[PDB]
């Protein structure tokens, strides 16, 4: 029975559908399903089911969301819009980063200069994340290199767009990027209706461009895939399956322990500038075979048996999970801005 020791894991995109509603048990509820999954530290999607951090209010009520305790520590983020540049900078110290989407944005004026006012009004040792594709993507890509900065590429799925970061990589452009987990196992073969999904070339590029991914993130990516097949608005889904996924292909020779270590923590945390974790380690038994849970969360995996159990999480002094079991200690989590 093949053990590891890891540390505590970090997810830069937990999404929470209620994060900007009043008084919404998500937030914590997402904090309790990490620490079982064994994420010490997550970075909160700024945008969720049907609403976002866009302004200084929208900030306070997902900041009163954590108040009743949370079970992991974790950072806000802000999602940028088309007249957001001023408010959302003077309150960067609150946040770990800005998300900023295209999709938000006006079609008044060139998407380029609204996306440049946010280049120049956000600091530049602060993160900056990005999902955006083709030409949005290079435009942004183009930002980047003329404030010499650095841009995080998030939920990259297509074979053109990794193969565009391949190119600014080694023209020395500061970018990394991640690709949600589940893109990785799921395709447009398994759904043809999900065309939020890779196709099977778009997936296959992205096994060979492993390399060039710096970051494993699950993402909304679960999220929308549950909400389009129509299953329960469950909170938590696609987080206790990332990781099983991951050794999975390790017990399988796709991927090596390391690789998976530095996606889901080393690399998270130098691009993210996130703090380190006394104290917050999993235990896994890598070869332990279990069937995911057909009866708790969905999963596009129910019934099928994965490998990789979480033995033992520890975070703040206290054991947070035994076998996946969240353990109900006192929330000692923490906002890290």
């Amino acid at each position: 029975h093949r053990t590891i020791q890891l540390p505590g894991l970090i997810n830069i995109a937990a999404f929470v559908p209620g994060l900007v509603t009043r008084d919404s048990e998500d937030l914590q509820r997402v904090t309790q399903a990490s620490i079982a999954a064994g994420y010490s530290m997550i970075r909160i999607m700024p945008v969720s089911k049907d609403g976002s951090i866009s302004d200084v209010k929208s900030l306070k009520v997902a900041q009163q969301n954590s108040k009743r305790g949370v079970y992991c520590d974790f950072n806000l983020s802000i999602t940028a819009t088309s007249d957001n540049a001023n408010q959302i900078s003077s309150v960067a110290g609150e946040v770990g980063s800005l998300f900023i989407p295209f999709n938000h944005l006006s079609d008044n004026i060139s998407k380029v200069t609204q996306v440049e006012a946010h280049f120049d009004a956000w600091p530049k040792h602060k993160p900056i994340i990005t999902d955006a594709r083709t030409t949005d993507l290079a435009s942004i890509l183009l930002l980047a290199s003329l404030h010499n900065r650095r841009i995080h590429v998030s939920a990259v799925t297509t074979k053109d767009d990794i193969k565009l970061i391949t190119l600014g990589k080694q023209k020395g452009l500061k970018v990394t990027c991640d690709v949600c987990v589940y893109s990785l196992f799921l395709s447009q073969k398994d759904c043809p209706g999900c065309h939020f999904l890779p196709t099977p070339e778009d997936q296959e590029a992205l096994w060979e461009h492993l390399p060039i991914i710096d970051v494993f993130s699950i993402g909304s990516l679960p999220y929308q895939l549950a909400h389009f097949l129509k299953k329960e608005a469950d909170v938590t889904v696609g987080i206790a399956d990332a990781l099983p996924l991951l050794l999975t292909a390790v017990v399988d020779g796709r991927l090596t322990v390391d690789y998976v270590k530095t996606r889901l923590h080393d690399n998270p945390k130098e691009i993210f500038e996130l703090h380190d974790q006394v104290g917050a380690t999993v235990e896994i038994e890598l070869d332990r075979a279990f069937a995911v849970p057909t009866e708790g969360v969905w999963s596009p995996f129910a019934g099928k048996v994965l490998k990789g159990v979480v033995q033992r999480v520890t975070f703040q002094d206290q054991v947070a999970c035994l076998d996946g079991v969240f353990q109900p200690i006192p929330p000692k989590g923490a906002d890290m801005s």
